[PDB]
Order: structure tokens, then C-alpha cells, then sequence
């Protein structure tokens, strides 16, 4: 019999690795961290100076956050939890608005992104957003291997292909990424359940660990040149370095940017400290059922520029350790799989911390 | 030599997996969660609309709980901690009893099951229960591979085989499932020690992880058309989805229904909060000795209908993710094996929950 | 290269399993738990009705504990931290002494054993103890593969081999067990580091997991018919069942008996709860340097007979589950390896225990 | 495909083991712990009586620590966070200064070492240190596979290779160790991330577990007779024994020596208990940016001699257990891999320690 039970060797397909299961192996390096080139292709036509994209969530990205992310070298994606006219107004506000790395189009204006669903109402929203000058559309769905999501992606590529870039929803397998690539998507977003606010892997018991999912999606997408975006489950800059090394071209950040000042919402004072609200788009409050997210609060951090600077410094240090001149070389790095004891050895241990580092906290 | 010690390669037969060791892999889907069919076979001749069955415990299932569970779309199994006359009276009360999914017999009365032991006194109890008009008998023992349990199953199926269905006791291996099938069981119940109130794996050191046990039992029960019931260890709707995807046709629930309003027992107030008593049938109090269970308390949950609806919504979401229109299709889904890091990535992390979700609580 | 580093495949010899890594598999059973025979061989000539032995520690075994253990069906081993005259007096007190299971010699006197070290002083102590009528001598060391221990075992076997039995020191490998058998020992004690009070694996970094060590030692001792004693690391009756199923013949208990009324020492009262002292023989206090043990307290348990009955009931339940009429049949049961999630499923989970079980506590 | 994902079997190159994943197997022994010889090679020409070195940290080693370590039988390495003239003054102070094991040169003067960076200013500091009477230069970096570090090592060996010994920076792979040996290093230091105060594996996500790294580096250094120094991650004397058995010849200590009276800094009182500062060299304060270390405090220990004696006693116990007369014989001991349960069993468990032992802390 099969060692794990039954007579079917393909019942348990594979062992899945996540960010905490692997470490990057140092290699022969001739690269100073300051000279590392952290530019990467977000889509087949858009290249960012910093490969970080803000999450399309109602407590993460709005006009201010989108403008700040575009100025810092990345991009912001406005959420679709607003009326269509309001979303178009936010797109116009971003496009209408020191920062040498800022992302700009052929007209010299900042780049913005918008998220739409699936359906005729979503089609009207997408048409309104495209008419307002949006550059990239995201078909933001929880299960992108559904036939409706693929049909919507094909429709958008057929209609507004010459003017915008269409990014498919979340996938976690090789077959889903291949289907999205065949459907005509310009970029594939990866991750089902690893988000810090998600309960999908608990409520439905469905998902896949992020590192293995990224590897599978890259094996499905790289021959066609389609970029891969790692979405959800990133907590440190080492996580971003690992996600890029596993094959992803861009990383989408949630809770790391929710505690910044540019994020929408009011500051909450609790017990002499500061926080702000963070919740999933599938949470009960956001969808007003069977929710697949939770509501919570993250500690307050400050300006987005400092956070992006620290994350980029960590990524530059990783590139220096691996000897990667560009991201295209960082994607050829190798991993070492570690156990739980190795995981606790990686973090600071046997020490009582008396002052916090800019890039680390418990 | 064997890597784990000794010269016998069969001393450590296999590596067992449980619910938290696996995740369900998304597949190509054309299924909407609202339009998925959750009906499944409880026995070879009885089909439920919601594949959930209440545990035969004195703190979980009685007349009220059996009626509520039959109305909700599943079934209840009355415990055998009562005198035979009282259990027969409970059966008659259930049979003497808005609800589109209610499970009914040919005459229009609600279905109900009843648990029996092993022996001549249990034989008299079984005859009384059959006379009172029960639909399915459960030979409720902790070890179904014993000779007495098989003899009792054969005797019951020869006596009242044409009238009621007989479900075999708890098994954890393929050989025991095959023995139950050969003895003439209409359904096989799986699980030895995974219950939240069990100490059998600690007191006796005997057991088997639930996912591996379900796979092993299904490998022997499926060829003969005998359904498999997964019993014990389920704490989320994702666990139910994983159990069904492993081959089981129905799931039997304990502590998940012990805190509802329909379960027997008075409310308990601790620090201003509500709880209800929950204890194993092998506990010292319940068996009144070497006990194999403990006595405890679980938080109050409210009406059973809300709990059943939340669990069924989670199962429907899992069916949508896997592209399974029917439970028979869900039983063909695949798994991915995860580590402890993947397990803590599955749950919400790096967040302080500010408001509790209807289907998730830490 | 080897996947764990280096070019030598024998550098990391094996993967070691302990009690928490394995579970007993149920088998076809015709055994009532009350009809199982728990008798087992302590040495090649001594048979115990209950296969449990007390540890030769100054906080566990003295004359009272030895008498109680012999009255319950097992045996006690007197510690050697006393002067030779006092130890001989304790042996005489035990021999000079309602209990149908009492283990007696031909003359109807309770059996007892004593511990000796290595050296000429140990030779004088051993001869004095043999004069006082001791029944079995334990060469109580921490490393039985040392030349001195084997030489001493050979000397004792040549001198007083017919009168008494000689038990070898603690081993952890197949080669050490083979050397002890060749030296002429009548029983082999297994375990290096798993003691609840030991720090040998942390201070010296030397040890082996108990299940793997037992399997390896049985691979060498069984062909010659030399019994195996599992010593250290046992916390539950399921652990005793696992140790006996792995191949061992008897289990030597430490902390499980230190909290009884018969153990030497006085009660300790702290915050309305009762404790008593427990310490290793390598501790700084016991050896009065680089200690290899610690000093602590364990909760009070009451009379030893109740504890012995609970452990025997757990063992009988395990034998009933595995279909083992005798311990010799229990030594052929199969294991299943479990993960950490399986381990947390094995214990009572997701519950708030209200009343204490006689054989379980968190 | 690869069971972890993708089509490249070399993406996840290997599985790394740390100190907590292995144990030393006992073997046939004719060695008394008090008669073992712990002398080991520091470099190709320097042999220490106690194979322990102090870290080049501004909170660990200064003149006093170097003198105490040289007297105790090891050696000290002065940190380079000081002005060049000040560090040369510390070197002269150490050279200008019961202890039968003290390490001395051919002129009866205490040995000492100093750390240098990479660059022309580092060249000036190195030349000043050589002219000031240093015995060994440690090219102290974080990534020694960089071209600059190899060039600096080659330049130092070409200039003052006949007067001083050059030890390369930290490596974690076989290729890096081979490159350092080819560059002309007298010794190779191993470890990237294991430090108790490091955050490199979190900020950059780059590193390797220590046991696998030591094995890989020894696989490249042993054929050429170049010693390997294990730096970082050692918390117990068992860790030192494991590192020596993996192939390392010496172990550099950080936090283990940062709480002694001879370490630089001042005593700190918190709730009646004594602590003192310990911070990483890449921490924010130490480099005064993206720090790769943290600042904290460790409990006060006392005189260095007692700590060194306890560590050497643990090492001698390990040598006695493995039957290793010399460190060269300890470097051939075998390992056994353990699980998380094995690690829990190795430490004291199910006990409430009431008095702290000299060599173990809870
Ligand atoms: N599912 C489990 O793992 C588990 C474990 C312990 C108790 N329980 C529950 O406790 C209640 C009583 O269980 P029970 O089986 O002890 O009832 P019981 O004492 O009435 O036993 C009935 C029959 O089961 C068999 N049996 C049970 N345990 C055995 C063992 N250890 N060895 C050999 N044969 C054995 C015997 O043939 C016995 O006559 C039931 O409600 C049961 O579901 C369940
Ligand atoms: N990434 C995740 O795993 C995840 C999980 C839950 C929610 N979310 C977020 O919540 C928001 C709403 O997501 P949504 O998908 O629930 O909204 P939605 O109702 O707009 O779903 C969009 C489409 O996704 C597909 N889909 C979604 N869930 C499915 C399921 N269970 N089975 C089959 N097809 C399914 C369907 O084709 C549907 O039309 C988005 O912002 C999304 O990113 C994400
Ligand atoms: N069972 C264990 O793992 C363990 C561990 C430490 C101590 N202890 C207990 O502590 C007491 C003293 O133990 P002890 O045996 O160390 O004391 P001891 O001084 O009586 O040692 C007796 C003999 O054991 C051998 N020995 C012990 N440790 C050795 C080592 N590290 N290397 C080589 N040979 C070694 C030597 O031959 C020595 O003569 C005993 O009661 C013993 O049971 C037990
Ligand atoms: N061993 C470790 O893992 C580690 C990590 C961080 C810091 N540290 C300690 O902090 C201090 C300063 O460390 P440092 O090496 O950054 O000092 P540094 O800034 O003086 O660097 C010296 C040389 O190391 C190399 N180097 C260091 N980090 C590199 C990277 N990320 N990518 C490429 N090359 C790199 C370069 O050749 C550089 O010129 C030292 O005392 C060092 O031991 C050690
Ligand atoms: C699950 N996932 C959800 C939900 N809303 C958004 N998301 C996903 O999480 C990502 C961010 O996760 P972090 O780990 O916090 O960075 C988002 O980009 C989105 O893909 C939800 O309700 N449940
Ligand atoms: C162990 N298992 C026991 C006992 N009484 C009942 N059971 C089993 O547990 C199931 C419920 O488990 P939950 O995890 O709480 O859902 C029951 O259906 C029954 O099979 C006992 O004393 N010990
Ligand atoms: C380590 N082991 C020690 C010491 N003294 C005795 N022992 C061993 O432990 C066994 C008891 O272990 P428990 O887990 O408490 O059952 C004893 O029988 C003996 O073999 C010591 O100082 N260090
Ligand atoms: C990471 N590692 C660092 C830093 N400064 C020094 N080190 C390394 O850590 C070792 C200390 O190890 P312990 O575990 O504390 O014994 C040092 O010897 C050095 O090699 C730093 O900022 N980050
Ligand atoms: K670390
Ligand atoms: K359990
Ligand atoms: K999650
Ligand atoms: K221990």
C-alpha cells in the first residue's frame, strides 16, 4: 500500500513548502547591496523600479496609498468595495497628482490599478474604469480556475486589450496558471488562503503552501513570459526575497502596509498605543452569510516611504548574499529546506530584546 | 537496517496523517457554492440531504437533538446510557414528531438511529428498539475488530436485516473494515481515539490518525458499496470537507453540537459566559474502573440550525473550490501535505481579532 | 552528496523515534481486557506478575517502596547512594517482611534487587549484598559500553552467577546490547538520556530516542533470550504498552512512582497542593563537578497500589485492543508513525477539563 | 515533477539540520572523562588546550576577556568597532600581561587575535595590528564568498602570511569553503545566521542550518588540513560536542561569554536580578540603515573560569560517552536524527525544577 494510506499514489499529490520551511543559500557574489537592481516586470509591458504592489483591500489601498506606492516605485490597486463612480473618481485623483523612482506612463503620469469582479455589473465597472484612464485591471477572484473568471479575462483581453493589462485572479496550481495563460492574461496572481486575515484554509480546508504554489505557477507561466505575482502571507523582507527567488516577479503586500498612515481609516488608541483596522474583503463587515475572513487591528507604523525603504534594503541584502545583479538572477537562486528547530534558530533566541530594530519586531 | 530501528520493515507499518496535515487542492470548477448538492448515503439504503450525524453520547443526542438534526437534513443517534424502556420511549417520541430538507421514512415520519452494545442484554435492547420503530442500529463499541462485535452484527443483520440497517463499530484499519463488510455491515464507522474527549491514545497508546484511517477503510469498503462514516476529531467545516474528500460519505459530530441549545444539559455560567457540559462515554462519570475519557465544558453556541448552516456553507464552499457538483465527485479530490509552518500559515496570523466571526473563533 | 550534508551516508546513522512518535495499531482480537495475562520475564529466571520495576534512586526506592512493589506484583531496586551497611540492612528488612500477586522466591520471601557501581569498592558492596540475601544485582551505570562495566559484569557472573542474576547497565545501541549479552548479563537495561530529570542529552549531547533504542537492543538480545528493561521517559500507561510492544520485557519507572506515599522523603505543602522531592542520581545534590541531572518536585499521588492498578489497567486495555493474550504476543504488535498534529489529536483537545481523571492530568 | 514543486530537482538543494535535530550515539569506550585530551587545532599552526574562542563583538571581547580566555586555555579575538590605535593598544595590553593550560607563544607571551574588515582602511588596520604584535588576523565579514573578502585574504597572506595566521570570514556552503581554502586561508569560519542576536535569516532570508553547514565545509577543508571554526548558535556544552563531532575543530562563543564579569560593560539590576548588555555587531547602535542584529541583555553569570570549566566538563563527558581519546577521535562520532518529540524528551520534562544546576538553565 501507499505509505500514507490507501492504494492511490496520487491522492496526496505533493508535500507543500511555505516561506518558513526554506532558506536562501548564499552563492559567489560580486554585488554590493547598494548597487543591486531591484527592477522587475509587473506585467508583460509594465516594469516597476520596486517590485511591490499594494493589496486591493478597503483598508489598505485608496487614492493616497496608490499615489504613495506609485511615487515609491511600485503600484497601488484600488479596491472594488466602492460604487463605480467613486472608484473612477479615485482613479482620476491618482492620475491627476523627491521621488526619482516614481512609476510613470508615456504621458508622464503616475500609474494606477483597479480591481473588478466577474459579471455584467463588473463589466460595466471595468468599462467605466478603463474610460477613466486606468492602466491595469485585476480580475480579483478567490478561485480563478472557475470558467466564469476565465471567460471574463478573455472578454477583457478581447475588448480593452490594446489599452490596459489584464491580470488574472488567484491560483495555486500549475493547471490553473496554464488555463489563465491560455485565456490571455498578462499576469498571474498566486495564493489561496495564505493571507494573514484569511480563514479559507480553515472554513473550507482548501489551499496550498505559498512557495510550492509559486514554483508550480512559474513552471506553468515562464515559457510564455507571463509574470507571477505572489499575493498573501508575506510578513518580513526575507519573505519577499524568498518569494522572488522561488520564481515570482512581483509581490503584493497586505498587513505590512495596512498600519501605515497612507492606508485609509482612523487611528485607534488602545492602552496608550496606536493601531488601525485591518480586515479581509471576505470578512462579514466588508461583505455587508459564510465569511472567509476576519476583522482585526494592526499596530501603527508611519509613513509608507520608510517601510518600503526597509523592505527594499532587506531585498538588496538578499541579492548581495545570493550574488544577484538583477531580479532575473535572483530567480535562479537555490533553497535549503529546514526543520522547526532550524526555524527557531533563524529568529533571535535566548535574548531579551530591550530596543526595537527598524526592520524587525517579535 | 531499517532507518527507524530493528530488522523488521513492517514493525512501523505506515506514517499516518490527520486533518491538520493535509489541505484540499483547488481544481477546475464550474460549480457555484449555492447550487452544489450535499446529499450523501448514510447507509446502503438511507440517503441524507446534509451528511452530518449526531454522536451517540449522553451529553449530545437525545429526543430534542434527534428531532432537530433530522429536521436540519441529517440524523441523530440516541445514546444507550439509558434503561431500555427509556430509550424506546425516546425513539417513539422522535417518531411522533418550515423544514424542506428534513429526512423522513416512507411513512413520512422523521428518521432516527439508536446505539446498542454487545451481549444478550444488548440483544434484548436491540429487539425492543426495533419493535419501537427505529430505522438504523449502531453497534457502538470502541473496538469493532473484536469477535463479539462481528458476531453481534451478523446476528442483527440475520434477524432484522430486512427492516433496519446495521452500522458496525469503530475501526481504524483496512482489515477491520473488511471484516465488518464480510460480517454484513450496511455502513462502517471509522475512528479509534481521535475524539476531543478521548484518552485512549494516551491511556492505552492505541489509535490511528483519522485521514489515514479513512483512506484505509475506504480502500476496503468502496468495492462493496458500503459507506464509511468519519467519527471524531472534527472541529471545523474544512475538516468535514477533508473527511468527505478522503472517501467518507458522512461525518459524525461531537463537541461541535455539544454546545448547541438542543443538546441535553443545563447551562453553566462561568465569569459571565455560557458553557455546557461535555464528557466522553468512557469517562469515569459516564461509565458509572479504568476510564478512557474525560469530563469538560464547551462554550454555548445557540440554535442547532445556525451551526448546521455554517458547516454546510463551509462544505459548499469547498465543493465550489474543488469543482465537485456532488459528494461522489468530492470524494475524488486530491490532497497536499503541509508542515507545521504551513499549518500556522493556514490559520489567521499576525493580527489581533477585534470582532469574532460567525464560523471562526480562536 | 548526502542530503543532510557531507559525503558519508553513515554519518547520520538513523532517524530516532520516541514514545510520542508512534501509536499501536488495533488488530483482530478475542481478548477481554480482564482475561489478559500481564506476566513477563524480568531476567532469564525471574518472572513477574506485573512487569513493572522501581528505579534505583534515593527519592524513589527504599525498603517500604521495595516491599510495596513486591506486594503489587513487580519489584523494587534499592539505590546505592547509602553506605554499604545501610543498603545491606535495607535488603535484610525487605527479606524479613491481602497481596495475591506478591512476587516471592522459593522460601516465600519477597524478591528485591540492589544496585552496585564499578570498582573494587563496588565489588565489596556487591559481595555484602549477596551475603544479605539479595536476589538480583543491577550494574547501575550511565554508559554500559565502557570496558569497566563489561569487565565487572563478567566478574560478578563468574563469582555469584548461580546464586543471583546480574543486570547490565544502560545501553542505547545494538552493539552495546550485544556486548552486554556476550559478557553474560541476564538482562539488559535500555535508555541513555530520556529520564524526566536527566540533562545528559543537553549537557553532553549524547543519547538515543527510546523506541529506536529498544528496537535495536531487542534485535541483539532476543536471539539469545535475554530480557530487555525499558528505563526512563515513561509518563503514561500507553507509554508502557508501547515499550512492551517495541520488544522490551519490563519497564523501570521513575517519576511515576516518586509521588506515591511509599517513596522516601517528606511531603511538601505549597498553596494547598501536595508535592514531594524528585531528583536524579547525577544531580549536584545527589552526587555530593559537572552534574547530569536536576532537582525538582512532583505532585503527590497517594498509595502505590492505586497507581499500579491504573497502569496495569491501561496495559490490559492495550492488550485487548491489539489482541494479545500474553506479553509475548504483545511484543509483536505493529506501530504507526504520527506527526505533531497527530500528537495533539491523541490528547484531549478543544476542551476545558472540569473533573480530574484517575489516570490523566494535563 | 518534484514533490516540493516545479521541474527542477535542484531548486531545494538539501535538507539542513541544526544542533537541536541530532544526538551523539554512544559507542564502545575505554576513556575516562577526566583523562580525555581536549586539545585541538585553531589554525594550521596554533593549537589550543581548550578548543574555545571568544567572539569579536563590542560587548564580548576586550583586553580583559582576551587575557582571561588565553589563561583559561582558549583565545580571544578583539572586536574592530574601535579606533585602530585603540585596538593596537588593546593588543599590546594583552601581550604585556594556576593557569597550567594557558596558551602562549614561543616567547611565553599570551596569544591573542584581532578582527579586520575589507578595504584599504582595513589594510591599514591590519598592518598596524601586525606591527603591534597580533598572533592571528580574522577577516571578519558576513558573506565570505564575496570577491573582495577573498582578495583581502589573499593580500594578507601574501604580505604577512609568514608572521600571522589569516582566518577567513563566515561561510555556509562547500563551494565558499573551497574558495576560501584556495585563496590561502589558514582557517575557515562557518555560520551565517545562527547567532542568538542575528536577524539575517529574517531580514534577508539567507542562511543554512549549522550542522549541515559544518559538514559541508569540512567536506572541503579536511582534505587540505584546514581547520573549521563553528561560530554562532551554541547554547549548551552538548552543542559544542555536536559541532566538534560534525567536523569542526573549535567553537567561537557569543552569548555564552557575554554575561560573565570579564566581558566589557556594566552590571544592570532589574527586579533584584543581574543582567548585562549584549548586542549584535550589525545592530543599529553597533553600526552607528538596514541592521541585521538586535540589542538586548543576558543574565549575569560570573567569572569566566567557572563557565569554561563547566563547558569543558560537558565536552569531556561527551568524549567519554563516545569513546574518543582525542578531539580527532571525536570528529568521527555518528549522529542520530530526532524529531520534535525527541527534543522534548532530551530536555527535562514533567518536572518543576526548584534549584538551578551549574550547567543547565530552564
Ligand atoms: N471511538 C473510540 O475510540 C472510543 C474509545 C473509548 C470509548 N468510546 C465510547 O465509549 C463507550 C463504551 O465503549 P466500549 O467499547 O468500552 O464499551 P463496552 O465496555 O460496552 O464494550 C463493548 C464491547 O466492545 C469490545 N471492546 C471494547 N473495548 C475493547 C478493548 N479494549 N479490547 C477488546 N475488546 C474491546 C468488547 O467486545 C466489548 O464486549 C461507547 O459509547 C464508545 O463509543 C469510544
Ligand atoms: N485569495 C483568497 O484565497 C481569497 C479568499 C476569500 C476572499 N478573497 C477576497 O475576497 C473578495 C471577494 O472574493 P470572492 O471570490 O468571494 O468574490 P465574488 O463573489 O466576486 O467571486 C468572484 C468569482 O470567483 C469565483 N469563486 C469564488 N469563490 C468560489 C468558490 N467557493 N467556488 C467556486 N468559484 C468561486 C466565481 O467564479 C465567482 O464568480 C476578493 O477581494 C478576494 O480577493 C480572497
Ligand atoms: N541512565 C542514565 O542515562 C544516567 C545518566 C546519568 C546518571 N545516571 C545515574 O547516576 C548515577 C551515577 O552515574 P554514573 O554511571 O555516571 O556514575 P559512576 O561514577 O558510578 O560511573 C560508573 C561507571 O560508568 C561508566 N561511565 C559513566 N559515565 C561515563 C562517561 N561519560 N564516559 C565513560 N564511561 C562512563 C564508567 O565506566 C564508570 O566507572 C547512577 O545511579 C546512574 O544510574 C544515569
Ligand atoms: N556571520 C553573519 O551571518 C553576520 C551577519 C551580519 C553581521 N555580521 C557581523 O557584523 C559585522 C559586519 O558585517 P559585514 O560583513 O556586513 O561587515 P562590512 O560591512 O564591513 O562588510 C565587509 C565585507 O563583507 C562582504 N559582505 C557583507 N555583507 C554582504 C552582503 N550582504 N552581500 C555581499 N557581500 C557582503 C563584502 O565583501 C564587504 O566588503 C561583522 O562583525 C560580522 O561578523 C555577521
Ligand atoms: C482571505 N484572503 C483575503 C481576504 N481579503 C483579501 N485577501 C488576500 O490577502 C492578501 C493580503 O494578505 P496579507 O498576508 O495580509 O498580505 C490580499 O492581497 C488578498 O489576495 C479574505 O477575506 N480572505
Ligand atoms: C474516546 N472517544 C469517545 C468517548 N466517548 C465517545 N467517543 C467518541 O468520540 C466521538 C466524538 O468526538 P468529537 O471529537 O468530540 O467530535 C464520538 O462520536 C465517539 O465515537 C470516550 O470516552 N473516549
Ligand atoms: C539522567 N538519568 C538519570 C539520572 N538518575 C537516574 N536516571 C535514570 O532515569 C530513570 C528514571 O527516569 P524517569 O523518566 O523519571 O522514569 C532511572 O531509572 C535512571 O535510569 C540522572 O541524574 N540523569
Ligand atoms: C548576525 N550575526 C552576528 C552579528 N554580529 C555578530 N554575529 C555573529 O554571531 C556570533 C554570535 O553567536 P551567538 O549565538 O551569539 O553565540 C558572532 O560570533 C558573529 O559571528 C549581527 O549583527 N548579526
Ligand atoms: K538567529
Ligand atoms: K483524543
Ligand atoms: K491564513
Ligand atoms: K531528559
Amino acid at each position: 500500500p501507499v505509505p500514507t494510506g490507501g492504494d492511490d499514489p496520487t491522492k496526496v499529490a505533493m508535500l507543500g513548502l511555505t516561506f518558513d520551511d526554506v532558506l536562501l543559500l548564499p552563492a559567489a557574489s560580486d554585488v554590493v547591496p547598494a548597487t543591486a537592481d531591484t527592477s522587475s516586470q509587473l506585467t508583460k509591458r509594465i516594469r516597476l523600479r520596486v517590485p511591490l504592489v499594494s493589496s486591493a483591500m478597503d483598508t489598505v489601498t485608496e487614492s493616497r496609498m496608490a499615489i504613495a506606492m506609485a511615487r515609491a516605485g511600485g503600484m497601488g490597486v484600488l479596491h472594488r468595495n466602492l460604487p463605480v463612480a467613486e472608484q473612477a473618481g479615485q482613479v482620476e485623483t491618482v492620475k491627476r497628482s523627491q521621488f526619482p523612482l516614481s512609476t510613470k506612463d508615456s504621458d508622464g503620469r503616475l500609474l494606477v490599478g483597479a480591481a473588478v469582479g466577474v459579471g455584467d455589473d463588473a463589466w460595466t465597472r471595468a468599462m467605466t474604469l478603463v474610460d477613466a484612464g486606468v492602466d491595469v485591471l485585476i480580475v480579483d477572484t478567490a478561485h480563478a480556475h472557475n470558467r466564469g473568471v476565465l471567460d471574463m479575462v478573455s472578454r477583457l483581453k478581447q475588448a480593452v486589450g490594446e489599452r490596459v493589462d489584464v491580470v488574472g485572479g488567484n491560483v495555486a496550481t500549475r493547471a490553473a496558471a496554464a488555463a489563465l495563460v491560455e485565456a490571455g492574461a498578462d499576469a498571474v496572481k498566486v495564493g489561496v488562503g495564505p493571507g494573514s486575515i484569511c480563514t479559507t484554509r480553515v472554513v473550507a480546508g482548501v489551499g496550498a503552501p505559498q512557495i510550492t504554489a509559486i514554483l508550480e505557477a512559474v513552471a506553468a507561466c515562464k515559457p510564455y513570459g507571463v509574470p507571477v505575482i505572489a499575493d498573501g502571507g508575506l510578513q518580513y523582507s526575507g519573505d519577499i526575497a524568498k518569494a522572488l527567488a522561488a520564481g515570482a516577479s512581483t509581490a503584493m503586500l497586505g498587513s505590512l502596509l495596512a498600519g501605515t498612515a497612507e492606508s485609509p481609516g482612523e487611528l485607534i488608541f488602545v492602552n496608550g498605543k496606536q493601531f488601525k483596522s485591518y480586515r479581509g474583503m471576505g470578512s462579514l463587515g466588508a461583505m455587508q452569510l459564510v465569511p472567509e475572513g476576519i476583522e482585526g487591528r494592526v499596530p501603527f507604523r508611519g509613513p509608507l516611504g520608510t517601510v518600503i525603504h526597509q523592505l527594499t534594503g532587506g531585498l538588496r541584502a538578499a541579492m548581495g548574499y545570493t550574488g544577484s545583479a538583477t531580479i532575473e538572477q535572483l530567480q535562479q537562486a537555490q533553497f535549503v529546506q529546514i526543520t522547526a528547530a532550524g526555524l527557531k534558530e533563524s529568529h533571535p533566541h535566548d535574548i531579551t530584546m530591550t530596543v526595537e530594530a527598524p526592520n524587525y519586531y517579535t
